């Protein structure tokens, strides 16, 4: 179809270059990943260090790369325990230029740490407007 078409246009031109996880008050870096972890069809791991869950905020940077443009940049991400949704997330860049390399940041804002670890999944839909171009999923470990 034309819009399955697009969508795979946009997902083979674009690229996750790296993320970083820091404590909102200090802009301390707690985690940073350069992996693709926007890669479909995979199960990523990501062990952040278990003092991020006492943060009252996590300030997430992210550097990505799209070769083709997009009206409405946006993320549906759901936190599941154990299988079942938790939270809902929901953030929005907004217009990308084609061949464009562009950072954006977002404040992400309980129970231990033991529980946690291992059994939290974070699945991120990539949309451009309605357009769904990608699904992938992280597995977080609270070491
Ligand atoms: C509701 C109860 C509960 C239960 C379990 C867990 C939580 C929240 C956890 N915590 C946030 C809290 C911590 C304590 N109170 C402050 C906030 S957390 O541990 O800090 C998470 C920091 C990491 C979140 N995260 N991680 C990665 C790796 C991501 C990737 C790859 N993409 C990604 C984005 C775009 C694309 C195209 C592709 C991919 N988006 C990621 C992302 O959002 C809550």
């Amino acid at each position: 179809s034309a819009k399955d078409e697009r969508a795979r246009e946009i997902l083979r031109g674009f690229k996750l270059n790296w993320m970083n996880l820091r404590d909102a008050e200090t802009g301390k870096i707690l985690w940073q990943g350069t992996e693709d972890l926007s890669v479909p069809g995979v199960e990523h791991e990501a062990r952040v260090p278990k003092k991020i869950l006492k943060c009252k905020a996590v300030s997430r940077e992210l550097n990505f790369s799209s070769t083709e443009q997009m009206e409405k940049f946006r993320l549906e991400q759901k936190v599941y325990f154990k299988g079942q949704c938790l939270e809902e997330w929901f953030f929005e860049f907004g217009f990308v230029i084609p061949n464009s390399t562009n950072t954006w940041q977002s404040l992400i804002e309980m129970m231990p740490a033991s529980v946690l670890t291992g059994n939290v999944i974070i699945e991120t839909k990539f949309f451009d407007d309605d357009l769904l171009v990608s699904t992938s999923r992280v597995r977080l470990f609270y070491v």
